[PDB]
């Protein structure tokens, strides 16, 4: 009956492309709990189990973007539905395909906020579970069909917007699917295509921010790129750079939302600005977005002159920040970015904290290809960045599992303010028999804030007690022993703590603004 | 004065958006949209239409998108007046139509204060809507007129954006609330603020035409040129791509191996009964990202499908003998029927229509009769309310649907008559959308609109005097007999008129139970 | 199987105190239709059918409101939720017991965004398990379920009636004995005492939804039509500006007449909102605090009493030979004629926009009359179904008071376009209910307080209803009042014509007469 229906609609997730699922243990949502620890055991799947229910959400989040795949989460408790609110938010806004699971009981008379209307694609109810073996055939159809409906809507198939969705099952030899393991519906995914004429030749300048394209043909233009975005070509543009130019066009790839400079040249009702986009949804600064595409048709290419203009200012750029950072006395966040930045080799995964860390890592002007990037900046949460990076290591290093390669795993090198990892802290607690990644480095900068009561908190935490007490691996360390140290491997899963200094980061901004 | 300033300002993004009509309700909190809407009317900008009703107004703003394809925009105010666009909205949602539900509003730091006239507005439609975008009450700031105007027009271009699914290709309605308590210029050469150029959503799928393929027409469907030679089970309002048609009560008869589903078909309980047989195939093709769970059999989904091979000959000489025979069915079967029910009246219509006119059908007996009558559609506009198929508003997306298809051929600049809008209802749906017929002196009134309603009890009692209510809203009605109906539609008359025939219901189960048994 | 469910929900509505269910046919079966016509034809319950979705829910306000007990409305269609939003959205501000029923399947999913907003509560029933067993504490939870949707609809615990939506999803078992309740709920009495010195200038101004108050009855008060009148002492609202109160007492939700929102929004003037509800209404934030009773201190001085009466008495002349003086038949003379020619025990039915501010102005006592208008909304809509309504539960009433005396008559004063609104609520199938005193007052102007502005539509009203086979008469304001008295049809109909240009003339000399 009722687990009859949970085993057909797991076979039908992995056949969708379902690889790992994220689960709290609680009292609701057995039957699917069971038929998923089945294939956990089979090995189709991988199982994760967490106590905290908002951990688990971010963890889901962290398996998702580490390999571009639909993750699950079982809700098994009134209290999961707020404690997803933070990770279903940000999956909306970032576009993760997280697939949130729920065992409504229809039997009883008549808990669940408003957040479910406002951020989830699809929110799908599957039928009861019917005793009637006649037609369970029939009912093995419209299961099938419905379980591709949420993966189609979470992986955004045809909308080309992937998102969270909320599937539900009701609770008071299994049915085959179609040959060679294909999903019951097929659906291709969508190829979302506007163009948009533009000259190129008259003065641009590109921001690429979050969930950016990749365009070939915008390759040569100085571009501004997130550290999350994707680089189309060999030409970057220090973001410091952007006020000393004055230009007459910008291209925008995806949703910008970092640097001063950036917002008010978007804002500029002078500046024209283009935004090319993946998704239906399209990004403005004060209502000044011209126009939206797709894609760009290119007519000529710019002049030198701009082309040199903005090149020799990114290198005036880059070296009064390599400078005016080697002049300064203590280490900071600034100087800790930029030692996770020389540090890191193609093939490895960052993800960097939705605070000052992702900040620092432009100023730092480091160069991201070959390297994916993660960072929670759909809301832009100093939350569950912890657990985002254990998951986006365990997403991809299954990756390199199947791919069959002799190798050691691909790094995942994460770098957070001391802020971010005590909010997250709890996401360090993994059992035994649960999933843990190989290859993970989390690297904190503690500066005792972020960003006098108030505007900074002191907390005077010991993170290596708190990670001792957790049982992981954790070494305090100054600015020059990081890049050393992350080459050399130890744990699997460690916390590397740098000493940071905020008294002395005040000044130092100013120092880099002076020299420019 | 700010709230004027806001006004006009959204109205001239709106006409820049392709806004050529506008229904207005007024009121109280209407007045400053409502002066807004007026110069643009006098002007000849866009073409205004005030009506009393909400709810009809709303369906009077579905023709007139129905029938051009513009998006339609519709005014009120606060409170019930909202409220009563409950159905036209939902009607909007299930039919992909782009309405911009237009709402003035007392300001929200009022709401929850006891003030008169006021409620949850701001969402009230929930998820029908396509979105709920708020704009901001309008602040004495004249240091920032020029920094103001930059987020009105570009808000007005999301909720275009929105309703016409320029990004989504997803139309439908857009709830736009404006709280209130020389107009800044927009985009030179009359473009809107924010482009948005045509976007194409693409899913081709590997179809083989080989195997014995039907295709089922529904609500929505896009024209494939690759399956015109298929045997289509097409609805009225669905678009046929070929000249090789399939009658529904042939479908059961026949035995395919494959199915193309375009569109969303709802009509028929024999295609729904198909649907759901296992053992054929089903491929979905839709305009937009919905596919319908119809069928849940259904192999795949796609925008359009790249063929493989030819469906047999034979194939082909069996359905057309299958739909030869469905349809002689229902003419031996009708002509002996000595008595005159909806389904005559239905046939009646359909024979008097010629290439080039506008079909409006009661979306619950009509769309069903005339798909039985097997009416060509080909060079015809068949319109109908098939996303929720309610009574409601069928008279007014009739009326609407004739102004916009009227001044549609106006802009043509052809020196002919307008083309014909004739009609097809029941009495029930006829009597309940009575409101609206109403149209004020000033309003536009239709050219060539025929509403031809069928009455019989029903369709529990209820007798009422068509003409009466006709006359009470000064409109020209004659009754006439079925077979007069063919020459009075011919003969053009007034601007808008009514025809009733008087119809049977009594042996509608004896006639249909004659067309099954003669199959 | 689930018509036994059915069959108890029922019951446990009537012995709530269910009377009247409306119902419109629709795409699938009615819940518990089986149910409901069972107990219609036993007598149980009365049942009113309709086609229009949105009169349904305005007949089943006037039902609700025409007596006092809930009305259910039973729905059965995709258009149904939407088409009762304005119905529920008025039952939510004017407090209204009104319940609707559901009927979802729950074995695929996947109503607009409203319902969280105007329902008091939302309660859907379990379905219903085929076993027999365990029926006897199924039948328990049922009937506990259907008393809290009465319990939350007629606000017993909450002091805040209002609409409530109830899903049944798809011998009879017994209730407690004596016909009581399942879960007897009593109603409660909310309380809340505010101090108030009646020795300074008050007035009080009473709204729709307002409660009486003996010890207030002494003061001066500026009610309105809906609002129940405590004392003997009047004062007419266009006296208002001529008089400098030091306190302002506000009894429920007044909306109408714009001097008391200048007033209510005097930053100067203390107002003390003394409501039957938990909800309390303010204007500028200027209510400084809030109750249901007041304990009172002192009494009004007599030089403000005086002055009082005397400008009401000045206001009661000024619209009187204004009103005489002008030579054409306004809005305000039709309202004049009908408050004239109204009678105790009788009910009165008003249009939301000028019918219930003119009958104010004519300076009506409603002592002894039931008022009713559709205020929480003040919508344009369902006011001719919202009387037939009124009409049919107030005379069922009547009725079951067995008196021998004819049943009192309902009359109704709506403008044109409220008319032209809900026509279709006119058109009552034989099989139906039909008022037997119900008579309707139509204000016909074309509009009322320029193509927008004003929309004139030149309506045969007399065609309409002949089309709808309702008796109507097109008389005048002198006649009026003869023709009222003379009994006719239980729904008929008397259209009066009146012009919209003579109205700025007209209140123009009352300005200058005041
Ligand atoms: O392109 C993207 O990735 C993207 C993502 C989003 O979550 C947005 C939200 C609002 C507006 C624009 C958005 C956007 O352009
Ligand atoms: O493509 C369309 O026209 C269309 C439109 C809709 O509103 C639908 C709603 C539900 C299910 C399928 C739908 C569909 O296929
Ligand atoms: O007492 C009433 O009738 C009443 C009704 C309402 O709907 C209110 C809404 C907001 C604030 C006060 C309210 C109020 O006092």
């Amino acid at each position: 009956p009722s687990t009859t229906q949970a085993r057909v609609v797991v076979d039908e997730l992995i056949r969708g492309g379902v690889r790992d699922v994220v689960l709290c243990p609680g009292s609701r949502n057995a039957p699917l709990a069971f038929a998923l620890q089945d294939a956990d055991r089979s090995g189709r799947i991988r199982l994760h189990v967490r106590i905290d229910e908002r951990t688990a959400g971010y963890l889901a989040i962290g398996l998702a973007i580490g390999a571009g795949a639909p993750v699950c989460v079982a809700m098994t408790s009134g209290t999961a539905v707020a404690n997803l609110g933070p990770a279903v938010v940000e999956a909306n806004y970032a576009r993760v395909p997280l697939i949130v699971l729920s065992a409504n009981r229809p039997y009883e008379l008549l808990e669940q906020l408003g957040y479910f209307g406002t951020q989830v694609r699809a929110s799908i109810s599957l039928g009861l579970a019917e005793d009637a073996p006649e037609r369970t055939s029939a009912l093995n159809a419209t299961w099938r069909s419905a379980t591709c409906r949420v993966l189609a809507a979470a992986t955004g198939a045809r909308t080309a917007n992937a998102g969270p969705v909320h599937f539900d099952i009701p609770l008071r030899v299994t049915p085959p699917g179609r040959p060679a393991g294909k999903p019951w519906t097929y659906t291709p995914p969508v190829t979302f295509d506007q163009p948009l004429d533009i000259d190129l030749s008259v003065d641009t300048v590109v921001i690429s921010g979050h969930g950016a394209g990749v365009h070939p043909n915008l390759a040569a233009l100085p571009t501004v790129a997130e550290p999350t975005a994707p680089r189309s070509g060999d030409n970057p543009l220090h973001p410091l750079a952007l006020p000393l130019l004055r230009p007459q066009q910008v291209i925008m790839l995806g949703r910008p939302t970092l640097h001063r400079p950036v917002s008010v040249l978007l804002a500029d009702a002078e500046v024209p600005v283009f935004a090319l986009t993946t998704g239906p949804r399209w990004p403005d600064v004060s209502g000044n977005s011209q126009a939206t595409g797709t894609r760009a048709v290119t007519t000529g290419a710019p002049r030198p002159a701009w082309l040199d203009r903005c090149a020799a200012m990114n290198r005036h750029a880059i070296a009064a920040v390599r400078e005016q950072l080697a002049a300064h006395p203590l280490t900071t966040g600034l100087h800790v970015a930029a030692a996770v930045s020389h540090a890191l080799r193609p093939g490895d995964q960052l993800v960097l904290g939705a605070s000052n860390p992702v900040r620092d890592v432009a100023l730092a002007g480091l160069d991201t290809r070959g390297i994916r990037v993660r960072s929670n900046r759909g809301v832009a949460g100093i939350d569950g960045t912890v657990s985002t990076a254990i998951g986006a290591a365990l997403a991809y290093e299954g990756a390199h599992e199947r791919t069959g390669s002799p190798d050691s795993p691909p790094r995942t090198i994460a770098l957070i303010g001391d802020l971010t990892f005590v909010h997250d802290s709890s996401g360090l607690l993994i059992g035994p028999t649960e999933p843990i990644p190989r290859s993970l480095t989390i690297v904190v900068s503690n500066d005792n804030g972020g960003g006098s009561r108030i505007f900074g908190t002191p907390h005077d935490v010991d993170v290596g007690a708190l990670c001792r007490a957790y049982h992981v691996e954790s070494r305090q360390i100054e600015v020059d022993e990081l890049g050393p140290t992350l080459d050399q491997p130890g744990a699997g899963m460690r916390v590397l703590e740098v000493k940071a200094d905020r008294s002395s980061l005040r000044q130092l901004h100013a120092a880099i603004k002076a020299a420019l």
